[PDB]
């Protein structure tokens, strides 16, 4: 019941943490792109292709984050079906894992991946300082990391916190077109101040209910039942998403959901395979 693959990624996308706002969104919009299960779109918005059922996580990729053009990069370890983030590489060449027992070979780092875990609540998403050197500091916290280091609270801290940062400068940021272009807004040239900034109840919700807002979408490109009018899209206003317009320009890349006369998990792998899939 191991992951199987997690050293075998589907792909490698690569971000300069000093490069341009302009390189992150490519980064960004890179993954989803190579995400994207090719015979489902909603609204040309990519959507991923569903977890294989009644199999551990198989389908990977990894995110190289470096310092500079030249340098080692922290490795990370994301599921290719919901975009989770599992592990990490240090510099040492340890794999970490957030799930004990998750990834053959991995060392638990001591705590989950899981705002819960790494806050304490999923409320405290807009607490969190996004910007250029919070990115560069948690890759340097986590790479830096050695499997003999004695841990400490304010080393566990600080690793809790660089991973809360990654996640949502990656993870979060592949889900959602409002935060990559929230935190893009934030990266610019050397010539300007250094800057940071933290999210607003809307992407905060967002983030708590890609499931949801994925669902909501959905729905609305099934075809309706002899008689009726084409779904509606129903607002999430906590959101801010009102419309399926609205939808689609938040949506990043969207988790499979199984809704009502929508494809299935058999189904959308079937599509996808057949359109060249891995």
């Amino acid at each position: 019941k191991m992951a199987k693959n997690v050293d075998k990624p589907l792909f490698t996308a690569t971000f300069n943490v000093q490069a341009s706002s302009a390189d992150y969104a490519t980064f960004i919009a890179g993954i989803r792109n190579k995400l994207r299960n090719p015979a489902h779109f909603s609204h040309n918005r990519p959507v991923l292709p569903p977890v294989e059922p009644n199999v551990p996580p198989s389908r990977w990729f990894h995110v190289v984050l470096k310092a500079s053009p030249t340098s080692a990069g922290l490795t990370l370890a994301i599921r290719a079906d919901n975009i989770y983030l599992e592990g990490f590489k240090s510099s040492d060449g340890t794999w970490w894992e957030l799930t004990p027992g998750l990834i053959p070979g991995a060392t638990y780092v001591g705590f989950g991946g899981t705002y819960r875990d790494l806050l304490g609540d999923t409320d405290k998403l807009t607490n969190v300082a996004l910007g250029r050197q919070q990115l560069a500091d948690a890759v340097t916290a986590l790479h830096g990391r050695t499997k003999a280091d004695k841990p400490s609270g304010p080393k566990q801290q600080q690793a809790r916190e660089a991973v809360t940062t990654l996640l949502l400068m990656v993870n979060e940021a592949t889900r959602f077109q409002t935060v990559s272009g929230f935190v893009a807004g934030l990266l610019h040239p050397k010539a300007v101040a250094a800057a940071s900034g933290k999210i607003g109840n809307e992407m905060k919700a967002q983030v708590n209910g890609w499931q949801d807002l994925s669902a909501a979408l959905l729905k609305t490109d099934v075809k309706p039942p002899p008689g009726k009018s084409p779904a509606k899209f129903a607002p999430i206003e906590k959101m801010g998403v009102r419309t399926a317009v609205q939808a689609a320009n938040t949506l990043g890349i969207l988790l499979f959901v199984e809704v009502p006369g929508g494809l299935t998990v058999a189904k959308a792998l079937e599509l996808f395979h057949a359109s060249g899939g891995k």
